[PDB]
C-alpha cells in the first residue's frame, strides 16, 4: 500500500539509438558518472557514490551484466542478463518472471564511442509504476564539464528537471577491480 507521483516516461521517439551499434566493443567495465531519472533525486545529506557496471558478451549475443557497488562497508554485486531486442543496441531484461512485481524492462544505448563515454536509457514497469533513467557511463571516473552539460541537456529533453540529475562521487573501494 502506497501513494507516489512520477514524472511521466518520455515517448521512445525522443530516445535516439546509437547507429551501427557494435556489441563486442561495448564490453568491459564502465563507471557510472551521471544518473538522471524520475526516481533520481539529488540528496545533499547522503550523496550518491559511484559504482561500476561490467558488460560481458555471451556466445548467444546476450550480455551478462554485473554492477559492483560499495555499500554497508562491503562490495555488493548485482548480476543480470540483457537480451537483444528489436534493433541493435536495444535490450530487454532476461528472466523477467524471476523479479517479483516486474512486468517490463527496456534498455537502449543512446550514444557511445566505446572507449570513453556512453549514455544508456532504461525504462521499467514495476508494480504498475513506470520508471525511467538515463545513465552516463565513462571508461574512467571523470568526464568533462562539456560532456556533463550534454547529458544534462539530453535529460532535460526527456522532461527531467535539474534536481533529478546527479553526478555520483568517485570512490576507490570495490569499483577499481
Ligand atoms: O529509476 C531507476 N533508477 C533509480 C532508482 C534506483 N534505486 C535506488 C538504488 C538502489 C541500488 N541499486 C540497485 C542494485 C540492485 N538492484 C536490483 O537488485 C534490481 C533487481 C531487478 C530490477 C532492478 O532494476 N534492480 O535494481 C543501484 O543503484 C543500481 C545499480 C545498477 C543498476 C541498477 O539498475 N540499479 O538500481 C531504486 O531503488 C530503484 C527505484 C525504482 C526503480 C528501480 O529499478 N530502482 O533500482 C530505474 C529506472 C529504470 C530501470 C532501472 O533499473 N532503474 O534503476
Ligand atoms: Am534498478
Ligand atoms: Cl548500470
Amino acid at each position: 500500500d502506497s501513494t507516489s507521483d512520477l514524472i511521466p516516461a518520455p515517448p521512445l521517439s525522443k530516445v535516439p539509438l546509437q547507429q551501427n551499434f557494435q556489441d563486442n566493443q561495448f564490453q568491459g567495465k564502465w563507471y557510472v558518472v551521471g544518473l538522471a531519472g524520475n526516481a533520481i533525486l539529488r540528496e545533499d545529506k547522503d550523496p550518491q557514490k559511484m559504482y561500476a557496471t561490467i558488460y560481458e558478451l555471451k556466445e548467444d549475443k546476450s550480455y551478462n551484466v554485473t554492477s559492483v557497488l560499495f555499500r554497508k562497508k562491503k562490495c555488493d554485486y548485482w548480476i543480470r542478463t540483457f537480451v537483444p531486442g528489436s534493433q541493435p543496441g536495444e535490450f530487454t531484461l532476461g528472466n523477467i518472471k524471476s523479479y517479483p512485481g516486474l512486468t517490463s524492462y527496456l534498455v537502449r544505448v543512446v550514444s557511445t564511442n566505446y572507449n570513453q563515454h556512453a549514455m544508456v536509457f532504461f525504462k521499467k514497469v514495476s508494480q504498475n509504476r513506470e520508471y525511467f533513467k538515463i545513465t552516463l557511463y565513462g571508461r574512467t571516473k571523470e568526464l568533462t564539464s562539456e560532456l556533463k552539460e550534454n547529458f544534462i541537456r539530453f535529460s532535460k529533453s526527456l522532461g527531467l528537471p535539474e534536481n533529478h540529475i546527479v553526478f555520483p562521487v568517485p570512490i576507490d573501494q570495490c569499483i577499481d577491480g
